[PDB]
């Protein structure tokens, strides 16, 4: 008896979802699979809006399966990974998957990816381990999972803390899992949510300005994260904004431009003194993920601080 | 004879039996007395700001200084704060007309902590400031026994005294016991082949900085355009691309003459001329390699010489 | 009261042994340091009576503290882990720690090296990961640990699965811990042995000579491993002399030269067919580590496969 | 008009409507259509091994291949396995004297594979040997979109098709839509600026690789000194050491006129001269970034020229 695979397709397809078994035919020999198109954008475009839609259709869908591959652009995979791996509470594998080449163009990478997405999606040791990243031949958490390169097909790595497993033939060699709570270990819950706080992404430089935070916070925005230099500072026209932020209602968060590494509490920057949080190993975009979450259950600064020292 | 090197202090000392004195780089120096056995060296406190508040004064007092000073020593060493150095050591990269050795250096522990960087690290740019074939390289950066072309170096790791990478291209040479085996040179033009001339400019363009993720807000593009920016980079997703609104913004601000540069949040890659977006219909440029500061540098400088983006492509695809 | 930790010095002093305290004074501040030299060699003349010299000291004197830091040259630091990883029984925090630079050398990395490594050695969140080296603000596992530059500070990295959790001003985020079975999960006991079997390694490359494997076979060799090329291939005048020693009593393991990856069983040779071992994500040098290991227990090239992919 | 362009098959097709026929690199060109729009293309069988027994006998048939045909072609793209391609890739690039572009390409996964990694990879190695600004950068290795020099070349992982980095020096460019942004070319001297000419040689020196690690058996280095080796290659430890038994077999061998050359078993990084060991009072030589097996190909054709170590050691300093 093979398992079942429900694969939610986001986009184009990438080797149409109900086809993807004609295209991979080698997909019969590990799995039963049956496509939905899910939501129809490129991943450029990806919002909130698709964000709530996958979660509560995993979460909604997972008894009627063994498990789930999701089919999406590159562009922000790793942002939508890490949502996923906060708001499923399906304890199924649930495995995105993309492509660097288009399907029609030469040695195109979604056929096999596709297929090693699957036998993810199959590998009894693929539960309880958060939402998964197959790329190139790889296993990564959806939680240090972030794209390296603008066109390689080998671009997905886990940057901080590397891979979870190879695969091989069809096999996979786990020899890692996230200690970081995911899925059904955290408390954030979007079953009933049609909206998320609104959380925005100000970037740190030589001679930064302070419009686009003062935009932000004159917008009235829930959240700002700031892509710090450095260990997550901030150019000082930047850094009075944000300080007016954070005691007037915008949670304000500490990531880093800078691609490895994690912003440490209270290290560059006096934290407690202006209400700030500080993202760890979270870049920019995933600690925008975890902000957003953080903001449906709590507004105080050191509560915030608490949920990025365990997600 | 030792050839004579200046040090060119921007802020803090990296490094440091003597008696301290009110000059930063009086104290760098007595701090580190082996630079003694390989350079004559002098300094001057340039400024004194941490490199998080880098900005344009600093960057031409800095070129002004060099291109002024170029005959009176054999090389330069400029002491910079780490969070910002890549964009400083760019902007001499493609300003500088000297074309002896101009080398940045830093340090990721403090100068008191356990296994300070910084006094090897100082040692290492010294050596390779007074290295005769450091020469006609471009602007250079110094770090962990490595020497860095200002173009393609950044800084990869948060906290890492290794953090210092040429991630596209690799490093121009390693240094072993104060030797420098060179095997590379950038391509790119730079120095006193570029035709951007700081000599009498007081001020640059102002250019911009705008992140793309999901669910982007066009508030600060918006809000960029509303004050008439010169240029905005754009910190697009995967080869460049932009959310929807942020795209709107930047596609109408680029019809009534603002600068548009496409670069990329993705840490390596060209973001490529009309490969995910088309370029020649929205009047965007792609910033090829170049991170959204480093695209910044070069649009502040390319917006000296010209506003049109054609022309702009052509400076981001030779400098 | 703080916690009570055993220096254990292999050679020439990383920044004598007894004088740590007081050439890096910071460590009082976090620890009970006590000091011994258990043995005086170039980490590049270490060897099979070291290794056993080692786990017998930690193992004997598991009772008498709290952790071990074990001071060690950089060169072969990676052989000793693993060997330590698999043969130590002590379930207190082991942690490795070497200097790409001389104590006397500026910027000498030593210090801050060895304050790390008791940071590690004291952290009760360190017990139960396995053997670790703590190198340039990073704990990594013994399996996966390997030097990747002839220089650097920053040489150590866990390649193919990640480090464990990064040092900051005294703390670590674990975020990560080895699968693979280690110290009291491994059945190898070397509490009587004095000596271990003899393996050597070899090295294929275009036109390799056949006479480095054939003076190990000559030799009666117990095991030989082979540093193949890309997926442990072997150039033809090797994979014949091995064949040979593979049916006259040598144990042949498959590893590669190739400094990633790793070597998958019956994929690129019949290991069933001449009777080989793939050795996995194992370096040749690690890969010999655990053949030693193996061939005290089995000499069933089947079960010295299952110890391959268990340890 | 396009460029004629040869391929030089080694082994199987790396690719594959069509008829197949008996000749691999016949049915390669029509498994890759998309060749015609970029190269007058055609393809020479010049041997069928696998890349794991590639030999001697095999770099000097293409050598004289290349520098016999030299002028009947605009290029050359060779089909090589992946385990050894970064050995024939130097060898080429120290004895081809042609200066049209040679370009090294293979694929990690089989031509009947799901995403078959061989198509594209021939494409662009034809896209490289087909530019003009190719030529006069040695021989060159072309594999996932990136052109890689033959010197610094090597795999990194067993499996990954991205797995051929320049791990000291970085890549040379890097391939779009069919278009090369290069940024760099090797200062070590390559190709018709070497000496070693291999025109008249019918074999080369006999060159063995020694493996150290803790407790490192004499044996290997003992069987190639008996058998007479005119050189050894050492995969030291860290900064090219050697384990004390393995530095006593060398020790004596060099004393008795066999070339000794320290590299190192560690992936990156400069086998640095009289910095771990006293190359001197030993007679042995420092590989430098060289790895073992590069090391050989370079103490193979040294040992052409001159069996002197402090000549050998000259040569491991400039090619």
């Amino acid at each position: 008896h093979l398992p079942n695979i429900t694969i939610l397709a986001t986009g184009g397809t990438i080797a149409g979802v109900e086809n993807l078994v004609n295209a991979v035919p080698q997909l019969k020999d590990i799995a039963n699979v049956k496509g939905e198109q899910v939501v129809n954008i490129g991943s450029q475009d990806m919002n909130d809006n698709v964000w709530l839609t996958l979660a509560k259709k995993i979460n909604t869908d997972c008894d009627k399966t063994d498990g789930f591959v999701i089919t999406h652009g590159t562009t922000t995979m790793e942002e939508t990974a890490y949502f996923l791996d906060l708001t499923v509470k399906c304890d199924k594998p649930v495995v995105m998957v993309g492509a660097m080449r288009p399907s029609t163009s030469m040695s195109a990478d979604g056929p096999f990816n596709l297929y090693n997405a699957v036998v993810t999606a199959a590998d009894k040791a693929s539960a309880n381990r958060g939402v998964l990243v197959v790329m190139n031949d790889t296993v990564l958490d959806g939680r240090d999972v972030t794209t390296t390169n603008t066109t390689d097909v080998a671009t997905f790595k886990s940057v901080n803390y590397g891979p979870l497993g190879y695969i091989h033939n069809g096999k996979i060699d786990y020899q890692r899992t996230p200690a970081r709570k995911h899925t059904s270990d955290t408390p954030f819950d979007v079953s009933k949510l049609n909206e998320l706080p609104k959380v925005g992404i100000v970037y740190n430089y030589a001679n930064a300005s302070d419009l686009p935070a003062k935009a932000l916070v004159d917008a009235g925005y829930d959240g700002i994260v700031s892509a710090g230099v450095g260990n997550g500072n901030l150019y000082k026209s930047v850094f009075d904004t944000l300080a007016t932020a954070a005691k007037t209602g915008t949670a304000v968060v500490r990531s880093s431009r800078v691609p490895t590494g994690a912003t440490t509490q209270d290290a560059e920057v006096d934290d407690a003194k202006y209400g700030f949080v500080a993202s760890g190993t979270l870049n920019p975009q995933k600690a925008r993920v975890l902000l957003q979450l953080a903001l449906t259950q709590t507004k105080d600064p050191q509560q915030i601080q608490q949920i990025f020292n365990q997600y």
